[PDB]
């Protein structure tokens, strides 16, 4: 009675963080600000790319780029949200942006160049979240989903990625 | 560097990374069963839609038609995953009844219709729930896609039932 | 008195749409109802697979047009449902026996063009079939010739859509 | 052959939408346009009394139609009014007399029964009446047909929702 | 007896919409097509010049119905170009000969009388000459008679609109 | 306690009609019928006027007509909602409308002469309903309401009549 | 002269809406719209419960109709609250006590007959009372008789929409 | 008949017909003195929108433009009314202070100007009760504009002293 | 094996969406589902409390988050109510000990800070209560599993929102 | 470092406050703020006048001027809303008093006692706000292009409600 | 002062027109009635552009020809709103429409003709409204305003043509 | 006539770039790509700020602070857009872009800290941008009415940014 609300009024400005948050808070928010600094990237390296993708067959490419580009960075301000809610800070610094990220900048100087290294950051987005979703397991639901909801867009924009690519040379 | 060389063998394959850990060959007959499910419940439920004419009827037809559209909804979630797994989602009409775990039932009462359609979607909520046990963790998104279908099938089986108590 | 108007209008009452005025061979315009929505169920199939299969730059220009004609032929199926129940018959949505019932059929293809070229003969088939149920209702039924003259003229846009992009091809 | 078409076009241009080529009896099917108004101001007043009076469970369902029909009515009103001032003619929305000019009745009925029956009499009137008028029309009257051939595709709809109400009852 | 529908519909293929069963003289048709759209076109242009100079207090009762006609005629302009695309032909908007090639003129009048009776005319020449069409299709191209009753009605229409605004003057 | 339910379940199907209600129900309901019938009367005398009058000015009557045809036709709804509340039937029988109702439908020849028709209308519905306002009191504050409401349409509409007729012949 | 409307204005001006002129009992009123105020949230309670319980064909009408009273009553809560801060108040949703404060019970009912007849009654009760508080105001505080007048006409719907179906039940 | 006769007399009177039982043309006098204070109010509350800068500030420029807005949209209905009782609405600025209950003040600070904003609203408030209490019965079409527009003023004068409480 | 998939469905088909594959304890499951549907509906009732309370300037922005919250609490209750009738159960919507059957507590407040801390308060109670459910329900009903994870993040956000509001106070 | 962009930002930081007044700033800000609120007096007296004309003008043909006068009104409340905001963002206060309002304002109040004469009315101050709005986009040249272009912006709308009524008052 | 208005009072009929409109405006109405001309025939080229490009890749050429044809249009109706606020008749005659227009009406053969056309009628409207915005200087802002408007817009049209071009 | 038809041919593939360009499109490449980045840097250091500015009076500054983030990137776009029509690149590495930029990335630790540090980026901008709309003059009015437009909104945000330091400092 009293006593779940003794345990809610104990470190109570720890806000959505609990008696009952069972994650290594300080590793989920490192994990967390890697994933800002690849969706910060890919953000990026997509507005290029749909810039630069100009033509007939090309700007269909340049279509999904751009709508890639606008979901890369819906999946930052997730994170950022998220930080902020277990206690950290979002880390939007330019400075290093590609070093805390697992994903590159990368111009290419084709389309088949540009859809290549789009479709290999997919795949290396998809593969880490999955490994966090994992480390999260049952302690995280909150966080966990949004792994989970970022996974699903990202094995979507490998397989719009892989589906250009097929076709190309 | 590795990083960038395990996402860069077997590219093709897109969605699918070496760490998708499930069996990318069963899912694929898993989704299409659930697929050719889907177009057949549909398709009950569009006709059940046309023939329950009446005062006390039509509000059946109603959630009829609701039902029709969401089971079209799932088919196509389902037949976009296949593809995103590198498989082919089979519309064919040919054999669609034996794919389904579902059958087409036309009923002559509309006790009848709500009866047939309250045994399909308790099929399939028991069908899908053996799905997601059997994906577990091996594949979050096919799992996510089940779970969401799940939920409607429940309701679905909810409002059916809702009616049929009801009735004669 | 003006009584007789009303009094043809009594008899057979339950008969709905149907009047004594109406002068076409009920049995037969339902028959070719059904006939028309199997053909538009499977032509319905038919385009989503396409759409689902049809991936790529080039390919997903066809693949939304695929989309666009798939649903188009549901909206078909949904007139031709509705008009089957205001003549006092039941619509056929069993796929038992689909493709038997439809003058179209359901093919996978293989290439882009196969994909193409199978949606171009069924639109063909469609417009000639409509056409000569169109003739067959003649001013009997102005209702349901008004159903298939309307789905006629999106036939031909099908038709049409799809060969412009099968002249590009190879 | 430049000149002529103009020379045509410039006799009688007070005439508006009426030119030479009018090849229907103008006088007499403005008496029909002015006929069907009456019909559906009629059927619009019968319609919203029924919706009024029946409450209740059961009866809102047949209610609500009764609304949808009553205001899909009142649009055939203004499309035939709208028709008979192309025409040249004036519409008669005077409520003197008004059922002795229309086809239908106004039956307030007590039942439920009594009004879902006394409305599916209507359609049923209004649908042989319209169709002769389509077919005394003919090919003379492309845009006063294509009205007639549109209100009529409703009333049949209107019959058959009715009937399928009365089927339930009776 | 299903693989002779299907041999029917793979003879002449490319002909899209224009089927075995075409029953009408295509060229013909073609033809028609051509002579209504300049009809259109020539009447958008005048109707959007008596917009502009139809300026006043009652006069912009009438500038509006103009405008309103104007566009229109230019959506029955599109509805015949994309029936001359399905038939296999081409539409022609070249200015060049324009009025040549439609039944209608360019007439700028000085009054509003002027300016309403010219579009007067106009659609009572449209309506005739559609009617002469509508007649000539028969039953043999219910697609394209749809399109000239489409159109014919809406011309009905601004006949009439254009004749109550000349009774008043 | 016990007996605020009591007065309640006391005659419960009389519906929204409680111990309360003060008024003279058989009298309110026979002005809401009487009413009723002006709406109905009024809305087919401005649909008439509407389609008639056609011109430059008289488009600009037609316009306002219309407008005033739906309005009225929106009191009919409103009052024949209240008869079903207070226990009676709306009688939308054309039979006698004009008899049951205080305005008449009069087709008038010029615009002056509808003009002036529908303000000799909207004045007769002012005085009317004026006085129901004043007979309801505080007896009915819900059909007061009603009539209050369609009371400042009438004087809009008043207003809007004696505002054309002013300009007129 | 200007001098003075401004001294009023500034006595007691933190009392905000309420200046020299307001005529009525701040105290009293500020009680009834509480009264009032449990009333509706009571009322909002037993129409959620009935909504989610009346499953059925005919019954799921009545479902609807019970949500849209519900929503209807929590708007009339919030009217009710938004006028006791502008008059100096505080609004009591304290669910302990609720009902003792409002007018109205919280009844489950067993059937659908049971449901409508108890918020049938609820209806009435609350009819009666805002009458009562109409009375009580006067013309000392026209801006409260007007949410008092508009909630008032609301429950007479909302009886006549519960009567009308109670009639056609058992 | 007699109906017919009674509304045929000074029939371009219009609205005010022979059973408008209210002295017209004080009625008048009070629409446009009404509407002056409106007018004054407007520009009142768009001076403060303006100049109420910062973080809490901006808090009151929010509230400042929406009371701002509604007191033009009462300006509109009173000289809707003005025209429909035979009257001209007076919307010239020269003695539009003098025929306004209302002031216009800058105020220095933020609580300057959210006491003014109060004190006007405290003024119309009883003015518009007043003027109420005067029509009575006699004419409920613009006894309801003023019971309209006292009930915001009302809402205006509980929103400006809700921020003053806060205050200095 | 198509007819033992559809015997399994026929028995104890009146169950609806709870199949022979349910694997939870479907009483224990509605009495946690009733639990929560009490704590959501007082932290309802205390927000809309202090959204009409906390007036001022600063306030005002907290009295807007409140009302936000107060929103989604009654969509979270109208969740867990819908899940309950599913389930069988009957959702408890009576004010009578509301407050013994929830989690979180009704409480005024005098201070904003008050009303701030005694709301963050009441999310800390719900996250770890949901999160126990959660863990309860493991794999034996997602769809219950997942209202509950849903509502859980909302939670945590009405909490992160509540405790960047008191670190700025007093 | 090597106060080489440094320099960029050390002109940013003196008089911070003064916001987006910059170093850069060339125009006479005191008498650009003069001309401001010359227009918004000018402004809002077109308002008030737009509006008294759009409640005055009953009848068939004058319902159409009605409604011109309204559209106008409003454009002219939109002007002063985007003069007022320019004035604040300058440093200034903006003067909504209605206490010699006429006074600051280059147009006048006039009631009209005939359409013809309001029609007038609304012609003559849009031909002096073009003009003076033309001398004030002059005057600014390229020191204030923000400024000017709320002006030339005003100006073309301007020229719009002069050829709107001009075009009224031909049929007159 | 007094000066103001009497400034306003003569002439009052020419409306835009004022004592200070300092450009040549019989010149100006020539070149905006030029312009017109040019957007006409700009419209009806790629109208029958769009209706032509018929395939895969040209019809996504044949969006931008419609896009590009209904911006032209926009540009006509700025053009002769213009000429009539300046004294002016805007010259929609098909007849010499060419011969007044700086650009022509050419259908092309292949997709790569019609895009080339158009890319060259766009690069000669660009030079053309850059030497008119020249001319008229400070003299007449609003004119001034309509052509760097379209300017612009053109500029993006024929960057979106010569991107089609170089894949060809 | 033939003449203007050769002018526009000649180096057809330059697109919006004509033979009158009279300005030295290398240079307006590399302003507008000092923009860009500009642009770009101000985007993150406003999410930054808006992430992190929590509380009552806080979160009214980070309201503002997220209006201007999404602003400066519509400001990246419309620069990107015209760096593609004068024939370059728009550079959006991340590398190196605070080097390329007028602005910086600023955490600031107070909420004084953050406007003040947008505040002084906006006057670079401002003072900045004034410059190249000089430098431009008359030679390239499309890209001139981009900085003009940009410039306009900079001092809105200099405006409201200044306008909270007033309550702060
Ligand atoms: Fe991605
Ligand atoms: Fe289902
Ligand atoms: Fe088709
Ligand atoms: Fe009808
Ligand atoms: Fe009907
Ligand atoms: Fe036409
Ligand atoms: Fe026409
Ligand atoms: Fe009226
Ligand atoms: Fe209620
Ligand atoms: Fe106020
Ligand atoms: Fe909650
Ligand atoms: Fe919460
Ligand atoms: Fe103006
Ligand atoms: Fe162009
Ligand atoms: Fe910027
Ligand atoms: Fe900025």
């Amino acid at each position: 009675v009293q006593t779940l609300r003794d345990r809610a009024r104990k470190n109570i400005q720890e806000g959505a963080v609990t008696e009952g948050y069972s994650a290594d808070r300080q590793t989920v928010l490192r994990l967390l600000n890697e994933a800002l600094a690849t969706e910060l990237v890919c953000f990026l390296r997509y507005k290029r790319h749909y810039f630069m993708a100009t033509g007939l067959k090309a700007s269909i490419a340049a279509a999904e780029f751009l709508e890639h580009a606008n979901q890369e960075m819906q999946h930052a301000d997730q994170l950022a949200e998220r930080i902020m809610q277990l206690g950290g800070e979002p880390d939007f610094n330019p400075r290093g942006l590609e070093e805390r990220s697992h994903a590159e900048y990368v111009e290419g100087k084709t389309l088949k160049d540009m859809v290549t290294e789009n479709l290999i950051a997919e795949r290396i987005a998809i593969d880490s979240y999955r490994e966090i979703i994992t480390y999260l397991g049952n302690d995280d639901p909150t966080t966990r989903r949004i792994f989970e909801e970022i996974l699903a867009q990202e094995e979507e924009h490998a397989d719009d990625m892989a589906d250009i690519l097929d076709d190309l040379a």
